[PDB]
């Protein structure tokens, strides 16, 4: 288990928690449904994202209809379970890079505001340069390398409904010395359509936990990016307005 270690006087400021949840580190797993689209037709929101300078921090963000599904369960007066999974997708295989399972979700509230969740899973080589956005549905990527270029797919599962968003990402060719190479295409983590179909993909077997709430994880990712020389885009600043 990854833990953050070091002197208190080197911490960033942490925004207050959004929702007090319990990580059920012992919950027993189900295989990952295939992210490939074949026999179940889906509408997909397709976005494009391009970094314009080396080591640029970027965010994969797109409004979805997730609330219209959550609030259908509210009108039914049903709590629900959910799953969030990010993939890097190629025609031959798909690599899950972030995966979370949610239980006892109150549909009066927003996505992710659920009493329980699984371990919060990440590709281990992304933990210091990646985190969720504030509503837990976006992905922040610090110091990408050129090899990050390609197709990213987010699958949100709410009860028995699924939402797909694709991001076509371009990163320029100059080298970023702050980056980590993810080797996204490695067959240990890049799983074929057949492997998903046969029910054989279990994220606990190859992703790693970073069981810190979003506000703490992103605060650290932004702090480490700047302390290593990165130029933080104003998009990732917080509002102080007139206060303090």
């Amino acid at each position: 288990r990854r833990v953050v270690r070091g002197n208190q006087n080197q911490r960033p400021e942490f925004p207050p928690p959004r929702y007090n949840f319990t990580i059920v580190t012992t919950y027993n797993e189900t295989s990952l449904p295939s992210p490939f689209i074949n026999d179940q037709v889906k509408i997909v929101d397709v976005r494009t994202v391009a970094a314009t300078r080396p080591c640029e921090m970027i965010a994969l963000i797109a409004k979805t209809n997730v609330d219209s599904i959550i609030k259908e369960l509210d009108a039914a007066h049903k709590t629900y379970s959910a799953r969030l999974t990010w993939f890097k997708i190629t025609p031959t295989c798909a690599t899950p890079i972030h995966d979370v399972v949610y239980m006892k979700c109150n549909p009066k509230l927003l996505f992710g505001m659920c009493d329980e969740r699984s371990n919060i899973l990440w590709l281990n080589s992304l933990i210091t340069t990646a985190a969720e956005t504030d509503d837990e549905l976006g992905l922040v990527l610090a110091s990408p390398a050129h090899s990050y270029s390609g197709l990213y797919r987010r699958v949100i599962q709410i009860d028995g409904r699924r939402i797909y968003t694709d991001f076509s990402v371009t990163i320029p060719s100059s080298h970023c010395p702050l980056s980590f190479e993810q080797n996204f295409g490695n067959p240990d983590r890049c799983k074929t359509p057949e492997q998903y179909s046969r029910g054989e993909v279990y994220t606990s077997r190859f992703l790693s936990e970073f069981n810190y709430r979003q506000g703490v994880h992103l605060a650290w990712v932004k702090h480490w990016f700047v302390q290593d020389g990165g130029n933080l885009p104003v998009q990732f600043y917080e509002a102080q307005a007139f206060a303090r």
